[PDB]
């Protein structure tokens, strides 16, 4: 008998959907086959995520650390599982995500969002198909590169297609872990790290010549590595931020645009809100963001049904009773905001898209909703992400109407993160048509 055999479990669709079916059938503690245990009670979410006693399970993060023998995220901020090592770097990099730091990024967010809208407006003939997944990804990449690194990827101009291909193949590599695929994945990872080395060299050379370098994420990434023996830790975090800083944001934007294409009444309300708050202004100030209350709620509801980062793992070190189930020591505990978001025990009519769930008067979900995770290992980029997505969405809503091309699906794919299966192909018209 397996050490886990006694635990309840089985004897456009994703693995997370199978997990949801099993959680509904088998209850709050379910074995899935490494063997992990999916824990879906809010009591468990609170117990394990809100304590520094419980740390990430390194075995479950190996696929981010190294892919086919090529160091990827290595021991960067996401994939480092040793508390003390993580804590040291977290505290330093946190400085780049202060309120004042993020306020300064509004210029970048505005400029890239405006560039996107202008590109889209020229195609708004109600006929030309536009992949909103692609366009939102390019926007997210361009935002990240500029905001975090002071680098112009110019993906919105159709530049850096090799870099684009490298990201794609790398993401495929994470999932995979024959002949040509290994070659393409390995070279793509080395490419991304090389991008890092090139840019860090440029930064250091600029600093030496006494040129102006605005403090950014890269500043703190460098700071975290002060007096390191090599640059491998630095490049770990370069790649971590390069990828994490755009991928989930892009996914979230794509899901939101996809969902809203079948929510005309919600779209009408969103259009009205932007009209009242910002009017025809070309630029959103920081104070405008807080005023976009209904948009905030829509984006929260989007993350409930469509969290790009579906959850997290913690290592259970000692045998523990969890919701009446004996769980052996040395076991990965799997938490899923995707699963809990779709369980009727936690959310009434879970498949209904209802922004009012996040309304001012509504009881806030208690440990049943965590698209940015919870506790010490929550997303460092949460406020960064929320700001940039609000800027992008507000400008789209100001200027454009979108219709999803018939045949386009609302299904998901799972490729390290969750994202729309289809390209979110739309036709566009200017608002007032
Ligand atoms: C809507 C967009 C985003 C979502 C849904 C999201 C979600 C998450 C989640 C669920 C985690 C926990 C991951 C885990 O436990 O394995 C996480 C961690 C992280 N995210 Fe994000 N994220 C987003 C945007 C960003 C952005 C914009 C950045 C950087 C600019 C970023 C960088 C990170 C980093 C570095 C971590 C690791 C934090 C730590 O452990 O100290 N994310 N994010
Ligand atoms: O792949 C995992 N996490 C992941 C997170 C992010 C992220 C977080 N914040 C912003 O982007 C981005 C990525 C990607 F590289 F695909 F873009 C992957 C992973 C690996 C092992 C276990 C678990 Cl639970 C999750």
């Amino acid at each position: 008998h397996s050490r886990y055999e006694h635990i309840p479990g089985p004897p456009g669709r994703v693995l997370q959907d199978v997990f949801l079916d099993w959680a509904k059938k088998y209850g709050p503690v379910v074995r899935v086959n490494k063997t992990s245990v999916i824990v879906t009670s809010p009591e468990s979410v609170k117990k394990f995520l809100m304590s520094t006693k419980y740390n990430k399970d390194s075995k479950m993060y190996r696929a981010l650390q190294t892919v086919f023998g090529e160091r990827l995220f290595g021991q960067g901020l996401v994939s480092e599982c040793n508390y003390e090592r993580w804590h040291k770097q977290r505290r330093v990099i946190d400085l780049a995500f202060s309120r004042s730091s993020l306020v300064s990024l509004m210029e970048t967010f505005n400029e890239k969002a405006e560039q996107l809208v202008e590109i889209l407006e020229a195609k708004a003939d109600g006929q030309t198909p536009v992949s909103m997944q692609d366009m939102l990804t390019y926007t997210a990449m361009d935002i990240l590169a500029k905001a975090a690194f002071g680098m112009e990827t110019s993906m919105l101009l159709g530049a850096q297609k090799p870099l684009s291909q490298a990201v794609k193949l790398m993401l495929e590599g994470i999932t995979a872990s024959k002949r040509k695929q290994l070659r393409e994945v390995r070279e793509s990872i080395r490419f991304l790290r090389q991008v890092g080395r090139d840019w860090v060299q440029r930064r250091r050379e600029a600093l030496k010549r006494g040129e102006e370098v605005p403090a950014d994420i890269l500043t703190q990434i460098l700071k975290a590595e002060e007096g390191a023996q090599d640059d491998e830790g630095l490049l770990d975090n370069f790649v971590t931020f390069f990828i994490a800083g755009h991928e989930t944001s892009a996914n979230h934007l794509a899901f939101t645009v996809m969902e809203l294409s079948r929510q005309p009444e919600i779209v009408a309300r969103l259009q009205a809100e932007v009209d009242e708050v910002i009017g025809s202004k070309r630029y959103l100030d920081f104070e405008d963001l807080g005023r976009l209350q209904y948009l905030s709620q829509v984006l929260k509801e989007s993350l409930r049904l469509y969290p790009p980062a579906w959850g997290t793992f913690r290592l259970l070190e000692e045998e523990t009773l969890i919701d009446g189930v004996r769980v052996p020591g040395n076991t990965p505990l799997l938490f899923s905001t995707y699963v809990m978001g779709r369980m009727d025990t936690y959310f009434e009519d879970p498949l209904t898209f209802n922004p009012d769930r996040f309304g001012p008067g509504a009881p806030k979900p208690r440990f049943t909703y965590f698209p940015f995770s919870l506790g010490h290992r929550s997303c460092i980029g949460q406020q960064f992400a929320q700001m940039e997505v609000k800027v992008v969405m507000a400008k789209l809503l100001q200027r454009l109407e979108f219709r999803l091309v018939p045949g386009q699906r609302f299904g998901l794919q799972e490729q390290a993160t969750l994202k729309p299966l289809d390209p979110v192909l739309c036709t566009l018209r200017p608002r007032g048509w």
